[PDB]
DNA sequence: GGGGGAAGGATTCG
DNA sequence: ACGAATCCTTCCCCC
């Protein structure tokens, strides 16, 4: 089986770049504005320019600042770059039938019905690339590899505007000095957890029992890290179905009042019955994000379809019993619907 | 003991 | 180090 991955790199960054591209060379920074206070938010992207210097997503906007004073900063707009890349992702249904829209910036194609040999997989890459650059001037890398993991770590390696294979012999190599953090699925809070556990690389994963990592970091990952490590993951590509819609919003101050929260709540579902379109949620559920970070929900599922009339009562109801079953003040208030008829 | 689901905290990623 | 969506464990009903 051979995979090619592809990842639009620094997306929003770049997408602002063909929007105005006087920005090309220039640091361009992309950024959520929580409008608390004079540049109170955080990155979500930036371009190399920025990057190399320290400036990449999650930095605080401030302490951006300070690095690049004079890189452009601009707000995040996400309609516009999620019809460039559904443009995209048609251009990619070209070259195969078989495609998993990842995200906004990612897609798995299984080309093993298209092409035979990783050289003629280099070449119908190389051929993605031109076209995507000429189609929509926006540059990309291409991993590829036997399977879905593997295609993405290659992309990794080759970021920006690069290509690059992943035989099987690097995959035997990779599965053995790979550090275990470098594994897409693996995110901090599993990576710590492995550590302890006397886990590093993917081949340290077979020298545990089963049943102590599975009791660690879960079933499901615990297989998935094992199939990983004995070369036998092979994960089909396909694109799955949006399951869940929602919008949770950073309020001005932090409060506990029902009056004041309101507003915010309402603006939230305005926005996610919007992107519902014509889906019908048949759940839904309020989430709050406490003063300290620490996030609670409450939601409720119906037998029928939820009106948006529905959504406002039911909203209320759900943020009254988080605001009574917890004492903290709250600082973002959202929503998300799911179970579509 | 276990099937069918609802519920909410946990975890991943820009 | 400051928004969106799915994952994972737990609990409840009930055969």
């Amino acid at each position: 089986m051979i995979v090619l991955f592809v990842d639009f790199d620094y997306f929003y960054a770049q997408v602002e770049e063909v929007l105005n591209p006087s920005l090309k060379g220039k640091p361009v920074v992309v950024c959520v504005f929580s409008g608390r206070f004079e540049d109170s938010g955080a990155v979500a992207t930036a371009n190399y320019e920025a990057r190399k210097f320290g400036v990449k997503a999650g930095i605080p906007i401030v302490e951006a600042k300070k690095i690049l004073p004079n890189a452009v900063y601009l707000p995040m707009r996400k309609e516009v770059y999620q019809q460039v890349s559904s443009r995209i992702m048609n251009l990619l249904r070209e070259y195969s039938e078989k495609i998993e829209i990842a995200s906004i910036d990612e897609a798995y194609l299984d080309i093993s019905d298209k092409v035979r040999d990783y050289r003629e997989a280099y070449n119908l890459g190389l051929e993605i690339k031109n076209k995507i650059l000429e189609k929509e001037k926006i540059t990309v890398t291409v991993g590829i590899s036997k399977n879905k993991v593997f295609a993405k770590i290659a992309a990794d390696m080759a970021k920006p505007n690069g290509i690059k294979v992943i035989d099987d012999e690097e995959v035997k190599r990779l599965i053995r000095e790979l550090d275990i953090a470098d594994v897409p699925g693996i995110g901090n809070i599993t990576a710590e957890k492995l550590k302890k556990l006397g886990i590093n690389k993917l081949v340290d994963t077979l020298s545990i029992e089963f049943d102590k990592l599975k009791g660690m970091i879960g079933e499901a990952k615990a297989k998935y890290l094992i199939s990983l490590a004995r070369d036998e993951y092979n994960e089909p590509i396909r694109t799955r179905v949006r399951k869940s819609i929602g919008r949770i919003v950073t309020m001005k101050r932090n409060s506990r009042n029902l009056e004041e929260i309101k507003p915010y709540l309402f603006r939230a579902i305005e926005e996610s019955y919007y992107k519902l379109d014509k889906r019908i949620p048949k759940a839904i559920h309020v989430v709050a994000v406490t003063e300290d970070l620490d996030i609670v929900s409450r939601g409720r599922t119906f037998p029928h379809g939820i009106s948006k009339e529905t959504a406002y009562s039911e909203s209320v109801k759900l943020l009254q019993k988080i605001l009574e079953e917890d004492e903290r003040k709250i600082r973002r208030i959202g929503v998300r619907f799911s179970k579509f008829i």
